[PDB]
């Protein structure tokens, strides 16, 4: 993959692998989510950030970016053996954080098959206290980002920015006792952001997955699941089919995530 | 990737991805096993299977894994290019063998090798049978006719008999369940997930201080989408060895047994 001519975005092609596809022999939303993460890391690499991102300033003040929110819309899931091209870029939202956006194209047709936007907040690793992006951080970051606004989701008041409410007991559907295994951890032994997308979708009934395709997912990240936590995944039909989602620790019921999904009849 | 010049083996290059690596920023054995599976599928596509032949489709037969044996000398780093070569062979009426050699693209050194035994099963009744002559002939035009072994050694660890772990196990991870990412395109649990479940009962101390060199895994029974699994391990041993058992958490029906070998980093 490569930076574009202007150096303000990054493109990469992926051939969809046999184990990456589900029952329709097309990429799972988890495979898509993994590719977005991979092209994100390859963009950070190419512009001299750490890949574990962190600029030299925020390493000094032991600071890290963590996802507050992920939003993905898929028009077409690529088939097994298809080539998908993904472009990604980053933008400042002042001291309110950072945004990473993706566009997914059919390499052959050049048609837009999906888009995603993610909101990222600055956190002290150790104390894990959120804070506002600090001055010297912004400057060091703006030289890699378009100066004029560039939005995967430009429509003024669009799905990617809706407030998500808290599912109330009792849930229509549940999957309880979900635990991450070593394959679910990243290189720093934290649970991979993508795992949580799998845990949300686990409480969706098999009838829906069999008769519908996932068109939209929005997921808020409230608190991390540690390697030795257990998770319950709750869903309620709010209607296309729509669902409200809650992931919570299996004991005390501490909220780790909430979200919404929209599904189209095949 | 492509078939080699003589059309009797298949090669493919893979760049190791961010999310494919563990704590040492090298590829997990699960990532390796996924790449073996992908290259095996690309070989099958390249010679016109779908891994059923025409005759097998007529009779509703499938190949299933009996055994996977993997030896890793060096796990490729995040961003490394790894080259994998794979071929198959008839073992007469017993079943088929798929073999793999992993190389460092840059140096061309052999960094790993694997071998797997496949038996023929009626898809519907789930009953094993011996490979018929009509199937054998349809497969011999895609396989080298002289033996080609990833594991040629005289007493190689790839062929050893694996005993049944005795209760009590030294270590266990209880209540393991597959999610939808653990299923293949036909809604069966991916062969690779079972590798993941075996390794879950290895203490974190061993994982932090040792590297996996060898794993042998027998496949007895498949885990269904709504089954639950217990993972058992006992030390049998500077090298550490373990005996492994996966069993259904209720009645304790055996699904897998294996051995692992770990060397101090
Ligand atoms: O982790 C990444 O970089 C991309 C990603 C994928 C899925 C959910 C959240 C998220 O931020
Ligand atoms: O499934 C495949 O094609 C190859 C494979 C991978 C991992 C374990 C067993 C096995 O046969």
């Amino acid at each position: 993959g490569s930076l574009t001519e202007d150096g303000l975005s990054y493109k990469e092609k992926f051939v969809v692998r046999s184990y990456e596809v589900g029952s329709n022999k097309t990429a799972t939303v988890e495979t898509i989510a993994n590719l977005l993460q991979e092209v994100g890391c390859n963009h950070a690499q190419s512009v001299g950030f750490s890949t574990d991102a962190t600029t030299t300033t925020m390493r000094k003040l032991h600071l890290i970016w963590v996802t507050a929110r992920m939003h993905i819309e898929i028009y077409k899931y690529p088939a097994w053996g298809d080539v998908v091209e993904i472009e990604t870029w980053c933008q400042s939202e002042g001291r309110i954080g950072t945004r990473r956006d993706w566009i997914l194209k059919d390499s052959v047709t050049g048609e837009v098959t999906g888009r995603a936007t993610s909101k990222w907040v600055m956190m002290n690793q150790d104390t894990r206290r959120l804070q506002k992006v600090s001055d010297d951080v912004r400057d060091e970051y703006l030289v890699f980002c378009p100066q004029e606004p560039r939005l995967a989701f430009p429509e003024e008041n669009n799905r990617s920015l809706k407030k998500i409410p808290k599912l109330e007991d009792p849930a229509q559907y549940s999957m309880i006792g979900l635990k991450p295994r070593r394959a679910d951890l990243d290189m720093n032994q934290h649970v991979n952001n993508v795992t949580y997308i799998g845990w949300v979708l686990e409480s969706i009934p098999q009838e829906i997955v069999d008769t519908h395709e996932l068109q939209v997912i929005t997921l808020d990240y409230r608190r991390e699941c540690q390697q030795d936590d257990v998770v319950d995944s709750l869903t309620t039909t709010t209607s296309d089919s729509q669902f409200l989602h809650l992931l919570r620790l299996s004991g005390d019921g501490q909220e780790i995530n909430r979200g919404t999904t929209l599904w189209r009849k095949k």
